[PDB]
């Protein structure tokens, strides 16, 4: 039933009871967990050519509708049955409905607030909310994106928000973004299949092309967005170089780092992800915040897919690169985030390392045992990819579940 | 597509169907709903003392099971010899309640045990496991020199041996062979009367047991603790190891000078005691077994733990690093360090030990042996990527699949 939950580090327990409430299934079942998994191979979010059934539909906006009421102490009152009433009308005459701006706003907070593999949900309470259901073309997404962009870079203190488009429609194509996110370094198939740039980037920088992009040739050419109304072949818009911040990377004492030409954009925002809230789905909706420093100095630049950099810092460091057990790779990948952080902090940039956001995220689920009884979190994700054990989340045991509103993955427009 | 488990390594890009899941016999602790794949003790397996004789038809279908396994493994399944095999076990049970395994069926139960083990990186060697038959034990004093001569084997001088010693099965309301201690070798940890810990914090009620027991304790922080080994319905006997079997490494660094004057060491043996090994529904409460360590589990989790030895400040106070602030990632330096000297000292004083790339290779390469093999390999994520460095070894990339396969090594309930 109600599952205990054990911190090793301090001995502490607590019993999750907001897993009851989840109405979802994950991927594991008592003969085999599937955890690790990243993507799911059902939970999908399935084309919506025809209408969600009325009574499924029905019973997950009465949910959410009172999960609203309950947020703002008016739970049974006036207001609350009416609006049940309104939900249940416009569902029962045409299959679905529409949210009001202010349950929009509790939705998205609350899908963040869901997101087991964040682990900077501490902040999931201050979220800007852009309301773009007023939009009706690729034109208008991008001027939408661009205002995103500007507000959340704030020149370097950095802003959380979210920009969410046209819901999707039965028998009606969606509106999307087709980028990962929305400041993205291009990929370029080279030679013998060897990769200039980002090689996770390379689909995207391939369809760029294709739509009528001139590409560059460097490392990290900040690509082009392509942007899809309904039913409409996605349109080609480059991002004015002004809006796009970047900064250099240099270390603190390695004088010959920055002669590595070395740089990353200071923000993350995912822009292919879909956000449920009370069975209404929005295709297009991204969001940012900031970066945490392993996904640069740990993931981006070190992962073997990706650029792949620690064989070239060891040799600039000198080290013995011809033995695993001189931990060459180790030492190098601490001066590379390192470097990261330095250069963020120099460039007064929004930045946070891992033991910092490690130690805020244990803060959050204290918070969330004694607000909702539990916290849904994703183990696997919520322990940086550098110096596990050497933060506190390593020692602490999880529970993972669906809780809805929810941010899910969705297929790929093309 | 195939109905199985699809799991995807992403550095690769490479896809696999997982097929060998189909063959578990025993629910994990999740369901649909909820994954409790992150719980180190979620109420499953835990093989929770079951006094009274068991089902003879649970006990059964499990014996056929571990039978037909066992003839396979030796192509010969459905053979004269199978049925009759099969036949001796249910008269066995029949009229006793209960059965025994052949020698080879032991051996070749307890291989699969390890290669079973879900939460352990080492398994490319599980073929190699050295398996000593200690089942005419009957005594505590009898457990010691079993257990003596399993160190000195294993041990050998540095070049250490994968060994496994397999003491009496449970029997029908009678007490069972037990070892007290977690591991053959800990180091004890004393309660000071500020609240603090002298020596490893994870040992102060085995510790203290000890003490009950008539053991008088030392006062230092790396001191050997003795095995409380118990035979059936006795109480436990107290025995020291004699010092010249136990071999220890002093830790000290390539380059630091320094770090040699910290005065840290680790024994060379890791040896896991308290675990029930279960084969064919008989349950082997006494099995211990060893390897080598993986430089990792030394310099990482026992040093730099913060319910263990927690050294990373000192360490770091030693390099002179900015230990005020988590942006200077003194944590993560210091811990580089200290991972190195343990590689280097166990090198320097010739004693078998592996880093966590070399092992993390070595795991992948199992892994595709045992696509080949089995059509898959239970894995816990959690357990195999390494504490430091997750993301720059190879399993960080390759998702997995976690199950329960018999034979299989499971936690059992303190006997105190
Ligand atoms: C304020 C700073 C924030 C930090 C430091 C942060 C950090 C992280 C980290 C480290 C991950 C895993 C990244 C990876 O391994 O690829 C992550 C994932 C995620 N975060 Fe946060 N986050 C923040 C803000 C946000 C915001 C504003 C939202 C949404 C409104 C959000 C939603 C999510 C979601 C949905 C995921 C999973 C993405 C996926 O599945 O690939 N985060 N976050
Ligand atoms: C040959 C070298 C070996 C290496 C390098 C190795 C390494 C490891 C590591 C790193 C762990 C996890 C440690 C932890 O986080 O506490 C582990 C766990 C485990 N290993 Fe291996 N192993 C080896 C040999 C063995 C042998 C010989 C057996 C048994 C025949 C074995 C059975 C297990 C089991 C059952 C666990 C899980 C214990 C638990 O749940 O606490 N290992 N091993
Ligand atoms: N920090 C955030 N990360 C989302 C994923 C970014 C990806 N790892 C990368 O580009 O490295 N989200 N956020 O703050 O909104
Ligand atoms: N390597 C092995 N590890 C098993 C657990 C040992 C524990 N982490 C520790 O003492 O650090 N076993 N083995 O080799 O048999
Ligand atoms: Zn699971």
């Amino acid at each position: 039933k109600f599952p205990r939950v054990k911190n090793w580090e301090l001995g502490s327990i607590t019993y999750d009871t907001l897993c009851a409430q989840s109405q979802q299934d994950g991927p594991c079942t008592p003969r085999r967990c599937l955890g690790s998994l990243v993507l799911p191979r059902k939970l999908q979010t399935r084309p919506s050519p025809g209408p969600p059934p009325a009574e499924q539909l029905l019973s997950q906006a009465r949910d959410f509708i009172n999960q609203y009421y309950s947020s703002i102490k008016r739970s049974g009152s006036q207001a609350h049955e009416e609006r049940l009433q309104e939900v249940e009308a416009e569902v029962a005459s045409t299959g679905t409905y529409h949210l009001r701006e202010s349950e929009l706003v509790f939705g998205a907070k609350q899908a963040w607030r869901n997101a087991p593999r964040c682990v900077g949900r501490i902040q999931w309470g201050k979220l800007q909310v852009f309301d773009a259901r007023d939009c009706s073309s690729a034109q208008e997404m991008f001027t939408y994106i661009c205002n995103h962009i500007k507000y959340a870079t704030n020149r370097g203190n950095l802003r959380s928000a979210i920009t969410v488009f046209p819901q999707r429609a039965p028998g009606r194509g969606d509106f999307r973004i087709w980028n990962s996110q929305l400041v993205r370094y291009a990929g370029y198939r080279q030679q013998d299949g060897s990769v200039r740039g980002d090689p996770a980037n390379v689909e995207i920088t391939e369809l760029c092309i294709q739509h009528g992009w001139t590409p560059g040739n460097g490392r990290f050419d900040v690509l082009p967005l392509l942007l899809q109304a309904p039913d409409e072949a996605p349109e080609l818009f480059v991002l004015p170089p002004e809006l796009v911040l970047e900064v250099p990377l240099e270390h603190p004492t390695l004088e010959w780092f920055a002669a590595l030409g070395l740089r990353w954009y200071a923000l993350p925002a995912v822009s292919n992800m879909l956000l449920e809230i009370g069975g209404l789905e929005f295709s297009a909706a991204p969001f940012s915040g900031w970066y945490m420093s392993t996904e640069i100095g740990t993931r981006n630049l070190c992962d073997p897919h990706r650029y792949n950099i620690l064989e070239d810092v060891a040799v600039c460091m000198d080290l013995d690169t011809r033995t695993t057990s001189s931990l060459w790779k180790d030492k190098a990948a601490v001066e590379i985030n390192l470097a990261v952080l330095h250069s963020f902090q120099l460039a007064k940039v929004t930045i946070v390392d891992h033991h910092a956001a490690t130690v805020s995220f244990m803060k959050h689920l204290d918070n969330e045992q004694k607000a909702r009884g539990g916290c849904p979190a994703d183990w696997a994700w919520i322990v940086p990819p550098i110096s596990g054990s050497l933060t506190p989340v390593f020692h602490q045991e999880m529970v993972n579940y669906i809780l809805s509103p929810a941010f899910r993955y969705q297929p790929d427009p093309w």
